[PDB]
């Protein structure tokens, strides 16, 4: 019924990630290089 959030998100949901971009690029090698 609301597909006006396909149009609306694309503001939001894509736009806190275009920062974020190395938010998972690095995670599971942080916590192996101090093992």
């Amino acid at each position: 019924g609301f597909g006006a959030l396909f149009k609306f998100l694309a503001k939001k949901v894509a736009k806190t990630v275009a920062k974020q971009a190395a938010k998972q690029g690095a995670k599971y090698v942080v916590n192996k290089q101090m093992e």
